[PDB]
């Protein structure tokens, strides 16, 4: 069961000081990892907003976005061999 992801998420436009929900997904398993990174060396954004994931999708939340969360969201799903990643430009007005 390779991450097979298909989000395409171009960008993000959020509003500073507002929430926002991001959505993706791809077909992983039988328990894929995907970390939810604000494109910056490996940069999380967890402690920027809040974030959920599934094993064959994810999604992550921005109820606190603020004009710091304008960044690249990247995000990498894989699973034991198989591998995906999904670009996400995230920005904040």
């Amino acid at each position: 069961l390779k991450p097979k992801i298909l989000t395409a998420s171009r960008k993000i436009k959020i509003k500073a000081g507002f929430t926002h929900n991001l959505e993706v997904d791809f077909i992983g398993a039988p328990d894929p990892t995907a970390t939810w990174t604000v494109g910056d060396s490996g940069a999380a954004l967890a402690p920027e907003l809040l974030v959920d994931a599934k094993s064959s999708t994810t999604s992550i939340f921005f109820p606190s976005a603020k004009r710091a969360d304008s960044g690249n969201y990247k995000l990498k799903v894989k699973n034991e061999l198989g591998e995906d990643e999904a670009i996400f430009e995230v920005i904040v007005q």
